[PDB]
C-alpha cells in the first residue's frame, strides 16, 4: 500500500509527473516516506534553523543514482500537506553532489495553479529564488559534517531526460516486468 | 484501500454520518481524494484569494447527480487535517447548480464539539454565515469562466433525504450487492 | 504619534515610497489606521471568506479623491505585521471605483527582497495574479451591497504620476 | 502616547465601547499594556498549556476594584493583533474574584462582524462556550498557587452598568 | 492496513520505539486512530481552551491495562503531522488514573533531534514542563465530569518496563502467534 | 515616542534587562526599529530560507561598537509580536564580527516563563541549540556577500559586563 510503489510516475511523463510531497514548504522537520509501510516518518529535525523553500518529495516509481527515489521540488504558493499528490510540470533540475552521491533534484511547478502558467523553463524563475534553493542545499547539513557541492541548474529538457532515466532505474531496481 | 470505498457512510445514517474531510477551513488549495488510490491530491489552486469557509469533504459510499461523491461541509472551530473522519450531524443543505449540474452540499456540525450541541437545523446558523458560504460558491470559480447558481438552503430533513438518495446512487454506480 | 502624518511619503519619491502596512496578506479582518490616534483599528470583518492577496496599507502624507490616504499594495512572500514600514517600488496601479469614488491602488514590490529585483513594471507580474487582485476588489464587498467597478491596470509611470498627485492632495487638505 | 489614557472608553458608551486588545485568541503568552509606556509587554507565559479563548484586553479610560483597567473579552473569529482597537457591543459579564479581588470581565462581540449581528445578550452564546471561558479562568493560574472564584455570568444590562461604574472609577483615580 | 497493527513497536525496543502521532502539539482537536480503518478520526473537541502540550499518539502493536493502545508523548520543537512515525527514546512515564483506569503515558524525545541528545531520563526535563503536562491531564476533561488523578512520574527504566508489558498485552489481546 | 530612547535598559540592570523584540522567532523577514520614528520597519527579507531561531531585538538605551543598539536574543517557546517588551535574564553572549565590526549578541531567557527558571548560564543551554544559533549567524548573509566571523560563546558574567559597557556607550553617544 506504499504509495511510492503504487502510484504511476505521472499522467503524461515526462511533461507532467506526479509529485508525492513529503515536506511542505516552511518545515524544519525533514519528513520522508517510510520504505516498508509508506507512512510519513520523521527522518530528522534539521540541525540549523532553516526551512524547506519548496514543497519537497519524490516521483513515484522512480529510483536514482544515489539509491533513493528521485527527488522533486514543487513551487507552491500555499504549502500542501504531506502525502499530497501534485500534478507537476518539470522546468529544470538542481545538480548537486551530496556526500559524493549524484543527488540531483527536479524543479517543477503545479500544472493547476494559474500563477505559474508561463513558467516552463529554468529561465522563468527569479535568480534570487534559484540561489536561495541552492544555498539551502549547500548549507542545511553543514552541522552534520556533510560535504555537499552545488554544480548548477539544468533546463527543462535535461530534467525530463533524467526523469525518464529514473523511471527505468526503478524497473531495474525492483525487478519490474514490462 | 481508498477510504471513500472502504468506510461506511456513517454510524447512524442519516442522523449521523461520517464526513471524510478533504479541505480544511482556511485553505485556498482545493484538495480532493484521488479516485484510483485514495490519496489526497491537489485538484487546483483557487484562482481567487478565497478560502474554504468550512471543512469540506465527502460522505463515504455516496454518489450524486453530478457524478461525484456527495459533498459535505462541517462547521469546525479548529480545522482538521485532510483525511480526518468527523462524526457529523446534518443540519441543512446548500442547493446550487454548478455548470448546470445539481451540485448540492450537506451542511453539518460535529457531534463531538459541545459548542454546536444546540445546532440541529438550518435556522440555528447565523444568517451572515450561510450568506458567506453561498457567496463563496457563487464566486470561487468566476475566474475559470464557470456559471454557478445558488438556489438557497434546505432544512435538516431535506439534507437527510438527499443523504439516503446518495447512498442508493453509490450502490447503483458501483454495482454493490445488498 | 500618528504615523500617517509623521512619516514622509518615501525616501525617493516616487521611485521608492514608504508603505505603511495595515493589513497583512492572508487576513480576512480589515484593519485600518485610526484617523484620530494612529492605532490599528478593526474597520470590519470581510463579509465573505476572502483574504487580502497582498500586504495592504497606505503611503504616509498622501490624500486621494475618495477621502482617504492613498492605498498601496505590496507583494510580500512572508506577510509583515500591521504598522510595519516597507520601502516599496511602485510597478503599476489598479484602476477602480468604489461606491462611485475614484479609489485607485498602487501595486508595489519590496526594494529589499531580491526575489523581486527584476519586477519593475506591470508586465512583470503573472497575469493570473493581477486577475486575482482585481477579482478580490470586484467581489469582496458584494455582500455589503456595495458596488465596485474595475477599470484595469496602469503601468509604473502612471502609478508614479498618481503618487505625486496624491502627495499634493495631502498638502491641499492638511497643508498649512 | 499611552493608548489606555489617550483613547476614549467608546463611541457610544455603554452600548458600544472600544476594546483595546492585548492578547489575541489562541495565545499562551499573557501580554499586557505597560502602565508606564503603553507598549505591549509580556506579563508572563501561562504555566499550563492553556490559550486565551477570546481576544482579551481593556476598555480605555476605565479603572476597577482590582487596581487595573477594566477587562474586556471580544469574541472574534479571526484573532486581531495586539494593540488593535475593536468597536464592541457588551453582551454579558463574567463575575469572578482573582486572589480575593473583584475582577469581573465584560463579554462583547464586534459590531462590525455580521456573524454576530444577533448576539445581544448572554443567552445568545452557546452554553459550552461560556463554560469554556469560565473554566479557563478557574484553572489558568492554578500552577501559580493563585485562587480564582467564578461566581457566574451576568447579562448585558449588568455589564453596561459595570462599564459605567468603571468609567467613573478612572475619573476617581486619575481625574484632575 | 491499519498502521497500529502493521507497524512494529519499534526498531530497538524498549530503548527506541516508534511513536505514531495522532495529535500534534498545539491542537485542541483530540484526534485518534479509527480502530477499524486506521484513518485519523476526530474523537472530540476538548471542552476547554487547552492544547496538547506534546505530540501525542500510540506505540504500534501495544495494548494496556486501560483497554487502549499504549499512549506515548513525544517532545517536539516543531509539531509533526498526524500519522507521522517518530523514532523516540523513552525518558519517563506519567502515572495517572483516568475514570479509575490505569492510563499511564510514556514520555519520550525524538532520537533525531540533536536538541534532545542529552535528555535520557525524567530528571533532564524542566520541572515546570512536567508540571504543565500533568496539569493538562488533571483538568482537560473536567468539563466532561471525569475524575482523573495524577500520581507522579516514573523514570526511564520504569517506562521501558511498561513498554515491554504493553507489547505482551497486545499479543494476548489479538491472539498473536510468536 | 521612540521606544529605543524612552524605555530604560532594564528593571534590575544587568541581572534583568528589558528586551524590545523586533523579530519573532520563525521570521524570515528581518525587521528593525526605525531609528527616526521608532516604528517597525522591514530592513530586508533574508536572502536564504533561514528563520530567526530566537526572539530577536534590542536593549533600550544601549549603543555598541557596530553603530547600533545592543542586540539581544530571548529564548521563547511561543514567539512574541514585534515591539513587545520582555523582562529577560542574560545567560551568555554570542561573540562574533559582522562585516568587520564587533557585533556581539546577548543570549537571554524570559524571567516570567517558569520553563526557564533553572537556565542561568551558558552551560544550561543544549549544545545543539547554541550551534544552531551560531550557524544561523555564520551563514544568513552569505548570499549578500557579507562575511561574519563567529568567535564563540561567553558566559553570563561576560554578557552582563557587556550590557554595562553598552549602557555607557549610549551615554557617550546620545548623553547630554
Ligand atoms: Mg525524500
Ligand atoms: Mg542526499
Ligand atoms: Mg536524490
Ligand atoms: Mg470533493
Ligand atoms: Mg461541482
Ligand atoms: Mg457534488
Ligand atoms: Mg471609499
Ligand atoms: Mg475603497
Ligand atoms: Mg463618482
Ligand atoms: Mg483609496
Ligand atoms: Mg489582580
Ligand atoms: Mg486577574
Ligand atoms: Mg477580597
Ligand atoms: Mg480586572
Ligand atoms: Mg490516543
Ligand atoms: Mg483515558
Ligand atoms: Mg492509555
Ligand atoms: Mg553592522
Ligand atoms: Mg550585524
Ligand atoms: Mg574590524
Ligand atoms: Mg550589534
Amino acid at each position: 500500500m506504499n504509495p511510492f510503489h503504487e502510484l504511476e510516475p505521472g499522467p503524461e511523463v515526462p511533461e507532467v509527473v506526479y509529485a508525492l510531497i513529503e515536506i511542505p514548504k516552511g518545515s524544519r522537520n525533514k519528513y520522508e516516506l517510510d520504505k516498508k509501510t509508506g507512512l510519513l516518518k520523521l527522518d530528522r529535525v534539521l540541525y540549523s534553523p532553516f526551512f524547506y523553500p519548496v514543497d519537497y518529495g519524490i516521483i513515484p516509481q522512480t529510483w536514482y543514482d544515489d539509491g533513493d527515489p528521485f527527488d522533486i521540488m514543487v513551487i507552491m504558493r500555499e504549502p500542501v500537506y504531506p502525502l499530497t499528490i501534485i500534478e507537476a510540470r518539470p522546468i529544470g533540475i538542481m545538480k548537486m553532489e551530496d556526500s559524493g552521491d549524484k543527488d540531483w533534484k527536479v524543479l517543477a511547478v503545479p500544472v493547476e495553479d494559474p500563477y505559474f502558467n508561463d513558467w516552463k523553463d529554468i529561465s522563468d524563475v527569479p535568480k534570487a529564488f534559484l540561489d536561495e534553493i541552492a544555498h539551502f542545499f549547500q548549507r542545511y547539513k553543514e552541522l552534520q559534517g556533510k560535504t555537499t557541492k552545488i554544480e548548477g541548474w539544468g533546463n527543462a529538457e535535461e530534467a525530463k531526460r533524467e526523469i525518464l532515466r529514473a523511471i527505468e532505474m526503478y524497473k531495474e531496481k525492483f525487478g519490474k516486468e514490462e
